[PDB]
């Protein structure tokens, strides 16, 4: 289970953090986490994998960390489009399969 | 991109399927297409991986099958709780990005 909070507020152009923590070591050993944004209803789009890397066309605005148990998505520069789900997530044990964290709403005020 | 239909209705005790069709052939022949349901505000679950397997505690109403360049999902039986949005998902042909399907919102009546 990948446990994020299920909300999160900013401000535009404030600094916000959505964190992703996890029971086992096997993530927490190997850096095998990717962030989803959805828009309500639409398709999660990959903003970031394998921790900390964009595919192309993603805003630098977008960062990801980890720091042993817990993973970070940090959006600088808020925007109103930022305004969206985020969902964390691994691979499922001996497999290349996402499993999903709870997931965090973000409101931008 | 993975495009499905937009929205599927049914009524209780029918049956369902969601059409997943990819862009020409940057899907290495559908074979490794999942497919989620995902409640509103909620994580994804892997209801259907490699076309047509099943995990472990997901009921055999839901089955996957694929004919060429289109995955489709089938629920039997169609229960109440099957009502949710429902995305095929897929790396890219390069193995690295895990992208889903444009996603179809399931109403059941």
């Amino acid at each position: 289970a990948l446990t994020q909070p299920a909300s999160v507020s900013g401000s535009l152009g404030q600094s916000i953090t959505i964190s992703c923590t996890g029971s086992s070591n096997d993530f927490g050993d190997y850096n095998y986490v990717s962030w989803y944004q959805q828009h309500p209803g639409k398709a999660p789009k990959l903003m970031i994998y394998d921790v900390d890397n964009r595919p192309s066309g993603v805003s630098n605005r977008f960062s990801g960390s980890k720091s042993g148990n817990t993973a970070s998505l940090t959006i600088s520069g808020v925007l109103a489009e930022d305004e969206a789900d985020y969902f964390c997530s691994s691979y499922t044990s001996s497999s290349t399969l996402y499993v999903f964290g709870s997931g965090t709403k973000v409101t931008v005020l």
